């Protein structure tokens, strides 16, 4: 079928949305494009080519909320964004994994960079606010990735239960994660307020 | 080789430090263990139960701040072992992906069950416990594996960038990841302190 740069992500996130991140391989991604490998080999050179490229495209599809709205506060952008990236990692199976250890693209550097000025200009350093993007980030694809990674598990395999671990455990499967997830976002933002406003003060 | 679950722990170790999550195969592992596949298979029947067993050793080798010391703090002990945690995840290559989304094991519960009283002990519902814990979890596996996978990715391949991007990458490049990850810790540890304390106050 087509191969330009579109349609051989499209076909990508296909493939992993079936098989995740251990059967996005060439050869797979070749017989998914009807396609042999030295064709595919032209357009995609390795596997982690193709994974960059998915975590942009996981992003520009399905991340809506990048940019800050007209006067939104700091802590409202950063909860907006964080839900945001939220939604777009658990849109593909193993989504945060792709993710991981990426770097903006050269396509997200204006974004970033928005992201990045704004929090200045609410009183950050640029450490600081990297700090508390990063932060956001870190804990965002921490959760997403124990939430697909546990379901994966409980697909793959299936009491002497003490009490509170038993009812923990009670606790974390009446929930895909979201509850945890936003109370610990809430945790996270406050803590960042405190530490903003309390500029060179003991705290 | 020797085939007891230790020995068999060991190898998976060494090997996953070698080549990485994917490269531990079953094939892989009885090389290493100069032994025929079906040999392998009767002490372990897939990758799936490699990877459970390897989550718990990692943590039974390197995690030594699993338990609050007498009369710590709340916000103490999480910091401990937070910092525990994230040590002994970085201690062996793709070990915080190998952590992700398992429970606690039976060998774990009485140390896990020690952890959630103790919380609730120190004012927590079991539930805002439990939220507190995943999220320190959650953001500590996350900077782990952002700093692991960002490594595999640089000896995988190698300007224009707006300047705060650009420092933000010079801040980034000049340290391992642990500043930016201890300063997250504190933020989210006074952010559930700000919970708790507020009680039923609007806060
Ligand atoms: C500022 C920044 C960000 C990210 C990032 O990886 C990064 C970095 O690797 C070095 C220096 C700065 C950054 C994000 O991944 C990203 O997910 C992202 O690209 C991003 C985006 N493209 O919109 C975001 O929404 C941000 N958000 C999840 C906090 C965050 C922003
Ligand atoms: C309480 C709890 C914990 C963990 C966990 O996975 C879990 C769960 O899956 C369901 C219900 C409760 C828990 C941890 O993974 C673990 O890493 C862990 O096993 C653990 C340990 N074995 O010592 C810890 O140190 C804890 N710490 C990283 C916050 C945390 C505690
Ligand atoms: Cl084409
Ligand atoms: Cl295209
Ligand atoms: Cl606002
Ligand atoms: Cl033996
Ligand atoms: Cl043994
Ligand atoms: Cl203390
Ligand atoms: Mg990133
Ligand atoms: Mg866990």
């Amino acid at each position: 079928s087509r191969l330009n740069r579109e349609s051989v992500i499209d076909a990508a996130l296909e493939l992993l949305n079936e098989t995740g991140i251990d059967g996005l391989t060439t050869r797979k991604l070749a017989q998914k494009l009807g396609i042999e490998q030295p064709t595919l080999y032209w357009h995609v050179k390795n596997k982690r080519a193709l994974l960059d490229a998915l975590a942009v495209e996981i992003l520009a599809r399905h991340h809506d909320y990048s940019l800050p709205a007209a006067g939104e506060s700091w802590q409202s952008f950063l909860r907006n964004n964080a839900m945001s990236f939220r939604r777009a990692l658990l849109r593909y199976r193993d989504g945060a994994k792709v993710a991981l250890g990426t770097r903006p693209d050269e396509k997200q550097y204006d974004t970033v960079e928005t992201q990045l000025r704004f929090m200045t200009e609410n009183g950050f350093s640029l450490r600081d606010g990297l700090y508390a993007i990063s932060a956001v980030s870190h804990f965002t694809l921490g959760a997403v990735l124990e939430q697909q990674e546990h379901t994966a598990a409980l697909t793959d395999r299936p009491e002497n239960l003490p009490p509170l671990l038993r009812e923990a455990l009670q606790i974390m499967d009446s929930d895909d994660g979201e509850q945890a997830f936003l109370h610990g976002l809430e945790s996270l933002i406050r803590g960042f307020e405190v530490q903003l406003t309390a500029l060179l003060q003991i705290v």
